[PDB]
């Protein structure tokens, strides 16, 4: 029946994330249970079950990537038996006749759904760091270059002492670091339950090796290790933890924190006209839509995580099934939301596109009302009292808010300051003394020592994933 | 106002916390506050201050615990200049005064606040590693002893695969062991904001030092140096990043899964008679799994303080927004003593769970029976005979059992009517040995001494000196 008369999520269609989205297909589901029941076929046979042939090994090599009809005759097999994985044990067995014998010989339904999933999650974030790492890239080029742009600075979102457009990005390529350290822990910690059997006790594989514990052991590690896995969980019931989910999600669900305040930040920026989101194809008025799309995606990853975090919380003894659903919309949505989310930012990051001027303008109407003090000490050392110039200054800036607040005119304190007598030892000295470069404190310094080395030093290990465009 | 007339935290008046409470105290806070102006001046000494005077540096050393007096009258200055940094540097300097122009020296006022609070964050990390060590140590222990007794496995919480107390309790184990690594990592991965001045440029300091960056940078790293922390964060906004909240509780988060499952599998074990919280003080038939019930009710209240912390993060615009003052004022304090309740009472627990072997004993009889069919099949198969026909022979009086069981509430009598019936009489006197329940359980006691001998040995060695006896 049509696409077009149900539902379809977009982690899924509306948004480009081909790879991420085949890690979580069906093909790759059935596909990635017969590569773990042709490496369950080589390692049992290593180990010692002479029952295994060469021959249907070799046949398993050649069909390991279902096809549609193959999928189509496990979904008739599947109505009739109501178990997926023996249905795919039929059907792999019907396209591999010598190795219809062995095909899942001793293994639990788990061996092959659990360890599938378990593939997928490192997977999907072998997919995503590289993503993450070209954002970092992308962004720190631009904290560079613009480390010495004095931008006005914001707490509660009101004027305050002037930053640079560099250092403001190091906040965010910051909070990435702290993402890529928690992604590549998660990444690592992976490992697969490999043969576990029914409860977690190996009972039946312990009896195909007639009792030889050693055996079983080699056979564990040995399958986990023709997968591409370092690390057999050596304690389960029938299912890895699910308290797995909740520590490989929280990298996503802390993520989602970086993305919504860079996003949020750069929307903001957008209305005050200093930064916009990359040209793509000149309009006067332009709408974040790229930010606003990432603040929408990234606000989804609080519930995934908590799917996670309730689901472990009531797996009742060797497991429960009240896992299967929600595992099979919180795991790949998830992966998904981030896999978009990268994708977006690296597209935001590539091209933020700077207004030094309507930045300037910004600056020049808020700064004299923070230079109180510098407008202060230059009088004091021309031989001016301290007190008499704090109250001078005061009644111009009075004068100024009004006009700025009450009459609604540009700021004219500097005005003021050139037209009130008292202040005229400083009046060739005012350009220097409201200059927004002796106002952003160390900010380009910061800026520059975090690229060069707080930044290089996070990447080094990931070079050969940065690319251009 | 009296205290029974106004609403109190559970968390901090009811259950025992005394030290994870204290850290999140007034006092505590403002005695940080002074010890953070203490190392302040120390450090702007070193890198060439000289205003400030050694007789300064001594006088605030004795006075780094605020009193009540002192709370009281930096109350009384608050209320009059709106303001609680000033107000208690006012104090501090009139309770010092030969360092009442030095105290706060070019800092401002979140170089106390923010700065307290990561010190508050690692503290009590600190005291919660330690707890969570020593339930690893208790229930480790308890599971190596009960490696070998058989106890009926449960999946969909129905009769499966025989395993063992100790490797069930393994499960658990594993959960906690990666609460340690995920605690520890966020324990190691906490700096200090150290000196940044209003918007994180350090402006104020670079003026005060007469433009000399080398001399802002090393004083940044001293004075975060001398509060006993490796990391400076070189890059912020007016605070730390809002985002450090968020990694800091996930390790709580998690954690409270591990102890949710832990508390609920042994409320049913108690249901079913086989695991009982430790005795307290004839002992009574029924008992309530109580202290288990209050571990799954604070367990559960974690997952909303993550999500205060997610949320904050999310929606601080710039170098800050005070939106994140108030709540973080109940979630980073509420998610410690939340976890530090959850581990006192896991210790208490797992110190003397009590284990009832023949009530799982006779659980496992009663269900053995219906899950040894291959095994029956195989006995006969190995005195000469045809599965086929055993395996029909089997299914019959399976049914019958199941009906007695079910319909009748009978004793299960499959085995009975095994040994009443003719065809079976080849294995009659095997029946008895055939169900024995240790041939079942797979490699459940191997697995858990392994495991508890290798995995969690090899975890808890970096923390032996914590391990304490009761
Ligand atoms: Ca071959
Ligand atoms: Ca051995
Ligand atoms: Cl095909
Ligand atoms: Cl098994
Ligand atoms: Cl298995
Ligand atoms: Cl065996
Ligand atoms: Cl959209
Ligand atoms: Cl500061
Ligand atoms: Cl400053
Ligand atoms: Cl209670
Ligand atoms: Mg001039
Ligand atoms: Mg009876």
């Amino acid at each position: 029946m049509s696409e077009y008369d149900k539902y379809s999520t977009p982690l899924s269609s509306r948004y480009a994330s081909e790879e991420m989205s085949k890690i979580f297909s069906l093909r790759n589901r059935f596909s990635t249970w017969r590569k773990l029941w042709l490496n369950l076929a080589i390692a049992e046979k290593e180990v010692g079950l002479s029952v295994i042939t060469d021959e249907a090994i070799e046949q398993m090599k050649q069909h390991l990537e279902i096809t549609d009809k193959e999928i189509q005759d496990a979904a008739v097999e599947e109505a009739k038996v109501r178990h997926d994985v023996m249905a795919h044990v039929h059907v792999f067995g019907e396209t591999c006749p010598s190795a219809a014998g062995i095909i899942h010989l001793g293994a639990t339904s788990c061996f092959v759904t659990d360890n599938a999933d378990l593939i997928f999650l490192r997977d999907a974030y072998d997919v995503l760091i590289p993503k993450l790492v070209n954002v970092i890239d992308r962004l720190s080029k631009f904290a560079l270059e613009y480390k010495d742009l004095p931008v006005l600075g914001w707490t509660h979102f009101q004027p305050a002492q002037l930053t640079t457009v560099g250092k403001r990005a190091t906040l965010w390529l910051q909070e990435l670091l702290w993402d890529l350290r928690n992604m590549v822990r998660a990444r690592n910690d992976i490992g697969l339950r490999g043969v576990k059997g029914t409860t977690g006790t190996q009972a039946s594989f312990l009896s195909l090796f007639h009792g030889d514990h050693d055996k079983v052991e080699e056979l564990d590690k040995r399958v986990v290790e023709l997968l591409g896995f370092d690390i057999v969980y050596p304690v389960t019931g029938q299912t890895y933890s699910r308290k797995i989910d909740i520590d490989v999600l929280s990298p996503l669900a802390s993520f989602g924190a970086t993305a919504h305040k860079f996003a949020t930040d750069i929307r903001l920026l957008a209305n005050l006209k200093e930064i916009e989101e990359p040209f793509e194809k000149m309009a006067y008025k332009r709408n974040p839509m790229r930010c606003e799309r990432v603040c929408s995606l990234a606000r989804h990853l609080g519930g995934l995580f908590n799917d996670a975090v309730q689901t472990a919380s009531v797996q009742w003894f060797e497991r429960t099934l009240d896992d299967s659903a929600i595992r099979r919309i919180s795991l790949p949505s998830a992966f998904l939301t981030v896999d978009i989310l990268l994708s977006t930012m690296l597209n935001i990051t590539s091209g933020l596109v700077v207004y030094p001027k309507v930045i300037e303008r910004r600056i020049n109407s808020e700064l004299p009302f923070m230079a109180t003090e510098n407008i202060i000490m230059a009088m004091v050392e021309k031989g001016g009292s301290r007190q008499d110039c704090h109250e001078e200054i005061r009644v111009l800036s009075h004068q100024a808010s009004a006009v700025v607040k009450q009459e609604g005119g540009d700021n004219d304190l500097i005005e003021r300051i050139k037209s009130t007598e008292y202040f005229k030892p400083i009046w060739n000295d005012l350009d220097t003394l409201l200059d927004p470069k002796t106002f952003v404190g160390r900010a380009p310094q910061q800026t520059e020592k975090f690229v060069k080395n707080d930044v290089a030093n996070a990447l080094k290990p990931f070079e050969k994933y940065i690319t251009t465009e």
